[PDB]
């Protein structure tokens, strides 16, 4: 025994086919027989189900990582999980396959953009003569001092 | 901006004229350095938390927990500098409902059928059934099981 599309095989009796629960709800109890309803309860706050199903629990909403500078794009609803991301002018730096931190795309004031900021990489910015790139900005050489790793960048230029 | 630091150091939150060495991954910021030539007070992350990079976070990140109801299994446990890695069992594929949420499904074996593409890490086997069989419930079902309303009559004709 198999079931028609949209139905599932009863866990305790394989000769019974039950209709799946609508997204936004979860399986409270399997249907008791052919032509009888599957009992589906609405997901509690903080949980959801995005497709027709027969799960015994709704999924807990995903949480965004505030420490990584993440913001909530969309809030979690009974049939829609939380959507986490970054601001429009920010890019993502993945520390791992699914762990990303939001970083500001360099505006490159007093510099030349050689490659626009991308989804996963910062703007490629070349600061103009008299400035050096640090802390995502083009900083004036008048602030350069020993140990700031700027001495050579600030010395007269050389065509090497 | 005028006050900056060497790569590897961060600007002291109370005085931008002071730069402090960052904490290595696996540790977090206990206390900022008091000034030049003195250490930043960084301490190891406690049980269940981690930091994946050089930082100066006041708290470590909480490790992720694999979703058992989605049939997920732990591929790598969480360490002081690396979050837990979740996956599926052998002969199963991951169906991603979103970028960071996936469900484990069994790959179709395609018995009594033709495999066009083998099962992949994120998608099922592409299978079509031989004459006398019909695809349903991840398998090629014998047409002897075809019954009206099971949507298979025409597929089961000679
Ligand atoms: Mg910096």
């Amino acid at each position: 025994s198999v079931c028609p599309q949209g139905k599932y095989i009863h866990p305790q009796n394989n000769s019974i086919c039950c209709t799946k629960c609508h997204k936004g709800t979860y399986l409270y109890n399997d249907c008791p027989g052919p032509g009888q309803d599957t009992d589906c309860r609405e997901c509690e706050s903080g949980s959801f189900t995005a497709s027709e199903n027969h799960l015994r629990h709704c999924l807990s909403c995903s949480k965004c990582r505030k420490e990584m500078g993440q913001v909530e794009i969309s809030s979690c609803t009974v049939d829609r999980d939380t959507v986490c991301g970054c601001r429009k002018n920010q890019y993502r730096h993945y520390w791992s396959e699914n762990l990303f931190q939001c970083f500001n795309c360099s505006l490159c004031l007093n510099g030349t953009v050689h490659l626009s900021c991308q989804e996963k990489q910062n703007t490629v910015c070349t600061c103009h003569a008299g400035f050096f790139l640090r802390e995502n900005e083009c900083v004036s050489c008048s602030n350069c001092k020993k140990s700031l790793e700027c001495t050579k960048l600030c010395l007269p230029q050389i065509e090497n």
